[PDB]
């Protein structure tokens, strides 16, 4: 067992004194390990925390070149480096106030004036967050103790998150105060909710845990290394016909196959030649299932969400359309009759430049799928192909501006 340079428990609980005392000692310790470029970036964060954090959330959805060209990128990289420089040797429970809207809870838990939360609102929230996984991204300031009478409590919802071992964590001094920065970039599940009391006021204390997954985002190189490490031998695991049908599908056969599946052709107008191809691709995706929890990205178009390019509801530049889309699709299961093309990379691609929906899918361990880019000769970038007839539970929808165009990020989980 590793002896920490500055000893602490996994949870400081309500002990603000010992927490701040440890946070000050560890801010001082890490300061010494930091680079000038990193220290300078931490000074840039103090002043412009909101814009720097908003950037770190949606930076990986732009083109590879737009990332290298952005004036906010070096600052992101340095801050990322400073936090990643101090990975925790053991877990740490962190505390932060969250909006219930972060979990698609559109109802008011309790007003500022109100002290009580009703059983009705408590149970409705529990029903909303239960059996779901929500992605948490971008730079965030967190607390190392449970807030008390004297501390700032901006929402009736308190997140009590267990950050696992090797999580990047950066404690730092900001004038007289001390704070801890995390980059996030993980799936959380809320296991239990408790109605706690802080200074004669009710608060929902959400017990959250990190459900580890691979998320390469814009690091398509690291993902390509992963996919090839696991799927460089996938071709030899298939029968000559399975490989032939997989190659044919990837080399342009996908159009006839997916259109046939979307139109319910196996029932309406059966094509036995296409049915054999489908049977073979599906079996090939079941040979070596996704070995670890893997986050994939899909540039989705309007028809996938019952819309058209001419549809006024697809204009996400009008807020009313984002609200309408969120209302209709949050908490809903999205079925794909066709095989699904996804990438290990979140970056924008030339062929899907106009696609206003980014489908961020969390593939759980053991799901049918394969990294097809481990087979040369395919138009697609860093592809992972998901089985036909897959269901995606949309947990949360977020917007962002890809220049003039407002686009959506749909946080979906592949349902087994
Ligand atoms: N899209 C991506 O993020 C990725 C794509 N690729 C590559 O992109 C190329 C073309 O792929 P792509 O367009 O994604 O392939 P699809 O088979 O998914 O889509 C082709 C057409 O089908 C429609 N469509 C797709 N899914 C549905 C659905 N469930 N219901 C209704 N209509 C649907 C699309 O319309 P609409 O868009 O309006 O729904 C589109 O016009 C291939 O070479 C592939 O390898 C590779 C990796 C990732």
């Amino acid at each position: 067992t590793y002896k920490a340079p500055i000893e602490r428990p996994e949870d400081f609980l309500k002990d603000k004194e010992k927490a701040k005392e440890w946070e000050r000692k560890e801010a001082e310790r890490i300061e010494q390990k930091l680079e000038r470029s990193e220290k300078e970036a931490l000074e840039s964060y103090k002043k412009d925390s909101v814009e720097i954090s908003k950037y770190s959330q949606t930076r990986n959805y732009f083109y590879d070149y737009q990332i290298e060209a952005n004036s906010r990128e070096k600052e992101y990289k340095e801050l990322r480096n400073a936090i990643s420089k101090n990975k925790i040797d053991k877990p740490m429970y962190v505390y932060y106030f969250e909006s219930p809207e972060k979990f698609a809870f559109n109802k008011v838990i309790r007003t500022e004036n109100q002290n009580e939360i009703s059983l009705e609102k408590f149970n409705e929230f529990k029903e909303t967050i239960q059996n779901k996984l929500f992605k948490q991204d971008g730079f965030k300031d967190i607390s190392l103790y449970e807030p008390g009478k004297g501390d700032e409590k901006p929402t009736p919802l308190l997140m009590h998150l267990k950050l696992p071992r090797n999580t990047g964590m950066l404690p730092y001094t900001n004038t007289n105060n001390v704070s801890t920065l995390i980059e996030q970039g993980y799936s959380i599940k809320i296991d239990k909710i408790v109605r706690i009391v802080i200074d004669g006021k009710h608060y929902i204390k959400a017990e959250a845990s990190v459900v580890s997954s691979l998320d390469f985002k814009d690091d398509v190189s690291k993902g390509d290394s992963w996919g090839k490490a696991n799927y460089n031998d996938w071709s030899n695991k298939l029968t000559p016909n399975e490989l032939a049908d997989v190659n044919d599908y990837m080399r342009g056969g996908y159009t006839a196959i997916n259109n046939y599946l979307i139109s319910n052709g196996p029932v309406n107008n059966p094509n036995p030649e296409l049915d054999s191809k489908i049977t073979n691709i599906e079996n090939a995706l079941k040979r070596e299932p996704i070995p670890t929890n893997l986050t994939v990205y899909r540039r989705s178009g309007p028809q996938e969400f019952g819309l058209t390019l001419t549809s006024p509801e697809y204009d996400f530049n009008k807020l009313e359309n984002i609200d309408a889309f969120k209302s209709k699709w949050e908490g809903q299961a999205l079925s794909y009759p066709n095989f699904i093309f996804t990438s290990i990379g979140s970056v924008n691609m030339s062929a899907f430049a106009k696609r206003k929906i980014v489908l961020r899918i969390t593939i759980p361990k053991g799901s049918p799928g394969a990294y097809l880019s481990a087979i040369p000769g395919y138009a697609g970038q860093y592809q992972v192909l998901l089985n036909h007839g897959s269901k995606f539970k949309i947990n949360k929808i977020d917007s962002y501006k890809d220049g003039t165009i407002t686009k959506l990020i749909v946080d979906a989980t592949l349902i087994p």
